């Protein structure tokens, strides 16, 4: 009977959310996997759509009362196809996966038997866990072998992939990556997949919006299946999708196989509130404004990358074609673990990241979140300068601490006696003075 | 830059959500897996918590900027333990699983190797897909064998489980079920698990709130691991949890194993907005009001069950100890598929369901959703009467249609010429006159 | 360069063979799995057939020079079909498996995927390791679940097998057993297999000769596939065979699959010397004398069973339909391992065996001594000699303080051993029976 | 009841053995995998050892009556250790495997779980089926990936193996090969295995005699486990052995694991007759005459290799370090299957073999004819006879219109066959060499 609002029911959680909102506002959020979703997405996600149970697909449901839920899921499917410029006679989409990892695992389950062979980009070389690392589900239930970047160039070693694929004979080759700063040679992937009769998939989670806006090459010209999250580059809620060819691929009806793998294979009832949010975000993904945003994402990342290399940083692969840079900190005399911490103390949020030639040696930096807030190229050049000051503080601290462990560094910088506190505060002040000039979307 | 509300950005989706809200309001929602969550849960779920990326656990994260996210997840953990009256020195909880199915699959991944042996309640006998049916993930990656209800009684055949477990030698035995209307003999489960050295798990998704309020027996006195959804009986957002013993169980550190299985095993970054919602709902789960609600859930289901059996329906297992009844329609001369459809046309939402002795022969009916709205025992007796009128319409229609297929029935009842339309409308009018007397929670 | 006989080339090996020859002559060999093969089988096995490498099948060899090997292999196949009264348009046979376990494992490899489900008779209830039964390779690479004997009747619990198969859904059900003293209800097995869509196989290793001689029921009326060893009741060399229907079964061409599973799947070149000896024994398996022998095997076992019952021993299932009995020694106050050792010291050679409920039983078989010419009256005498052996075993057990079977072994092996004179006296009786009878062999 | 000799009991089998004996005498047997075993081995194999059921290990048997079988099995083990110059505190050996493939499969079963990763030499690059290499059982139950020969040098591409193993992470790397004409760089294999934490095994089936005689390098200095057949270069009966370190390796007690994998894992009762013959051959493998024989094997192969090069044939890797050559016939304008058949019709028995790049090659080995007493000069004559055979094969191919190898087989098998006189003339030369030489055997 009692139906209180959040501030009425639970002031501790309301206070935490407000603090998180305010932290987001005050900080340079440079995590490449983050974005700020819109008020409309949040309202859709925070709605009574959460209440409906609806196993199965539209028109073929396992519970009553699904008229409107079916209209929504159909709408969401249609908008997903339109956003990626897909003919619905050639492609279908499943919009129920709960996230990017389950989306991938549904594909594996759909087209592979257990212990079938998969190749994906190696985790230290920029790939994602769900492509194989036995640490990952992918590696537990299937037989994965990585392909790697050239350690000397930071570019995918296509010739070595071609030789290793002929020996290992994968049934699936996954393109796509977490921390790969360059565009993929999809034709080369297709050639290599065909050389062994493999399925070819793209996990476009990190670049989906850039693909939708035609800033990057289109994997849909070459691959059989495309998976994605919906919250990064797309600016949507936390969800996942799987796109598939409708024509049979190596004698497999991918539509049935994938649908069956999502439900009843791995999931129960879909999260309709999320599907609502998704529908909202895919409408916006078709717009000229979204296309402009994505060009600005890439322009901002380039302005950042250029200013970083003026400060003498090394960038894995020499630069970026997309929304992220991977900085190799080792030639500047430090690692990503130490740097990440100091930057975070100064309200610059990003992540340490392994670089080729393995504590991780790099940091990953992305432009989408702050681009959403309205920062342009000039502001991204200032971000680079601020990151530079933070790396200089980190080098000074690494020098001053006596212990040589990462944990010794941590203890040193988090101690109340920390002698560089004033430099951190001073950097934090400038970080917040930049970030707080810009609005932040959301309810 | 553009940050419109939902009605501003996307009137088609706003209109669908409103329609869904209004359908929920007008209908008797009797799906046992559904509930109406509170305004506070929705506000937490529809918040900027969705924007944060936070791989790992509190205090041990893989990205910067997680001060408040960590405070929230710790809070959520603490409230989960308090809601189930658990000592934190004996139990831990992981609150990141994306739903009930992934939660189960994380447990399997944590404590089993591929092809290890699992026993769970058979799907036609009331179990859930994720316990094994090769249709399910559980059955694809592991070796499942069902245990069954007595087809003659509708009660779990404990003696046959005990004999079959000695022969099959499961490494895991799962208690818990989708459509089991009685309480579980947990001591007997423990005895049987010990007889073969198996792990013992309870999937309490369908009864979690009843367990929290001490209406049913406590699986935590007997089992090693407990999984659950958060949206059914608990009245929370769409999520999942896994509870585990902290003492080693058959030489396994369940805490590390389960945490590792959730991430990096099966999932990426947690859905913090959902964790927010969850925290909210677990606060309310500790309250006297929640305890009263759960006693009313069970009282309402009993009033419904008693009125149904006065109309001469057969109930699987003879009745119910909980929030649901499973009606065996075969002795009344009809199946669940036909009945479900007519009821749904009259705004009574439930689901067809297999009954023991296999189109499915039953319907499953639950009290939580309408109990939340404020219906008492008298109103549930009226619900039974309304269901009875719908079953009578369904029998009349089954008689009048010429084709003997379920699809022939469907075509007949959905046709504009449908000769019993006036009886359906008349029943629908009375259904809506009941439901629209009560408020509905949410934003 | 110099091609000496064995006694000249290697007197130590020659000596050991001389000892074993003598041991065989002096003992009562009652291992149900043993027999005495013929001079003719041994001559083929010890021939120049051992020199030829012949991977593939008759007329499709990976090596040259196999004209005569192909001839032999086909002859061997036609004699296997004839020995079991099989129409060649309905049944085929692969005579390449090296033994029984590899024969079985080749069938699994042929018709199953890894981790597919198999049921067979539980190991303590008379099963073989390579069946339903992680100890065995069958349980390692596949998912096995046992079915058991009804412990109160000592018969296969077909009612419980029907129920458990319905839940477990095996892809393959295996009948046949090492220590099952009754015939198999094949129709009931077929009914059960068909209820789950399973392949049905009989492993007839222990009873193959009795099937060939129509003393027991014919698994070929009902099953899809039959495996066997060639050395036990068939009295051939050590090898294996796989029989299979030639009509497709559950969509599988069993011929193609089984042939590919044996080679290149699990083996290389066949053992052509073995195949030579196998052909010899399969010719003999068609003779009236072989049918007479097999009838005597069963009658000898019945004579022994009945006399052991007169001595108040409990037989699993109350007797036997075949060549073996399984004695439950627990009611007599001792296990099978202690008894096996004492009997062995008095030249009565059998084996400890699990019974329904250290092993509680011994398994006793008639084929080997029936080959040598013993009749029913001699088998009653064998039962008396066994009984005396069991009494000495009981007596030796009471002299032992430690309850560990290793302590017993140590006690009885010691040169001091205080019941040595009882054992010698028994041994004298045992040898005085045995040494009246010829022994086949080179 | 009546124990006749083979010629009386079964004249048809006797006849076939007579034919094969004659075939062996008249032919040049050049299958690298064949040899001619001794009269003494054959006498042990054709003995009463075949009658004994002996599951378990020396002194821990599941059956009674194995006093003398235990004696033999231990003798056989000590002679295997001695034949390969092994300290018994560091190495153990299991002499029960029935053949080479089961030996290998027992090792996998012992130290690996199902779907664990294995690398071995690719089948078209000279590997054996039971290795790295779904065709083989090794590839069915485990996850195999091949390593290959550098196609421009015909040597193992160790640089590419080092890279691919780093990515694939095999739990087991297998050295050894059916058709590899050079010695193995064991130190480099050890280095590679250690880089991924792999077990390292050598399958020495093709070269075991040459290792025993120290003609090739010793895999025992570097590997964890060695498997072998007993019939090829060892000149024993058909069987297998597994050698293993007794110190723990990557946390595994290899002795316990391997013994359990052979029995009860994959086999039943051992073949004691085979073990008898194995003991005989292992005694001979320690003699100076065996070392002299093995040196002659290699010299004969070198004499043949060099003469084939004078005839402008391409040998894979440009020659050989061992008992075999692998001829790439593609530059000469024909495949190995056509050539194998023609050579076989002229009593030159070898096998078609894949080469790097229908099989393009033939494999030729010296052991069998060196056993009979041929020297270097005779092996040069063999190369000349092969050359003539290849010319007739080319000529017969031009008379054939269809490009299918089955059409060729049909052409040459036909009684009309118009090059019959060329083949007879060659055959006369081949037999006139062969029939000057004795043949060992009973």
């Amino acid at each position: 009977f009692l139906d209180y609002g959040l501030s009425e029911a639970d002031p501790d959680v309301h206070a935490i959310i407000n603090k998180e909102k305010d932290r987001q506002f005050r900080s340079l959020e440079l995590i490449a996997s983050e974005n700020f979703t819109s008020k409309a997405v949040m309202e859709a996600v925070g709605s009574c759509l959460t209440n409906k149970y609806s196993e199965g697909l539209p028109g073929k449901r396992y519970y009553g009362g699904n008229e409107h839920i079916d209209e929504l899921e159909i709408l969401c499917q249609q908008r997903a196809l339109a956003a990626f410029h897909l003919d619905g006679d050639k492609w279908g989409v499943n919009v129920q996966p709960l996230s990017g990892s389950p989306a991938n695992f549904a594909v594996y389950t759909a087209i592979l038997k257990p212990h079938d062979r998969i190749m994906g980009l190696d985790l230290p070389h920029g790939g994602h866990l769900s492509h194989g690392f036995r640490v990952s589900g992918t590696s537990i239930y299937f037989e994965s072998m990585p392909y790697r970047l050239d350690e000397s160039t930071g570019v995918i070693d296509y010739d070595m992939l071609e030789k290793t694929a002929a020996l290992f004979r994968p049934k699936l080759i996954i393109a796509g990556a977490s921390a790969y700063p360059r565009d993929i040679d999809y034709a080369r992937f297709r050639k290599i997949a065909d050389s062994v009769g493999a399925f070819l998939m793209m996990d476009m989670a990190h670049v989906s919006g850039l693909i939708a806006a035609s800033v990057l090459a289109d994997p849909f010209e070459f691959v059989d299946i495309v998976t994605t999250t919906t919250h990064k580059s797309l600016r949507g809620p936390r969800g996942g999708m799987i796109f598939f060819k409708k024509d049979a691929v190596h004698g497999v009806d991918l539509e049935s196989a994938i649908n069956n793998a999502v439900f009843p294979g791995l999931q129960g009832g879909p999260h309709n509130h999320t599907i609502g949010g998704l529908a909202v975000c895919l409408k916006y993904a078709q717009s000229p404004d979204f296309k402009n945003y994505q060009n600005q994402v890439v322009a901002n990342c380039r302005a950042l990358a250029n200013r970083l290399v003026e400060h003498e940083y090394k960038l894995v692969s020499g630069g970026s074609d997309n929304h992220l840079v991977l900085v190799d900190l080792r030639p500047s005399g430090i690692d990503g673990a130490r740097v990440e911490k100091i930057l975070d103390m100064a309200s610059i949020t990003l992540n340490k990241n392994s670089v080729p030639g393995d504590v991780p040696g790099g940091i990953r930096i992305g432009s989408p979140a702050m681009t959403t807030r309205g920062l342009g190229e000039k502001e991204f050049e200032l971000i680079a300068d601020l990151i530079h000051e933070g790396v200089r503080i980190s080098l000074e601290a690494k020098s001053l601490v006596s212990g040589t462990k990462v944990q010794d560094f941590l203890n040193f910088v988090l101690a109340p006696e920390f002698p560089l506190g004033d430099k951190v505060s001073n950097l934090r002040r400038k970080v917040e003075a930049l970030a707080t000039q810009y609005p932040i979307p959301g309810v």
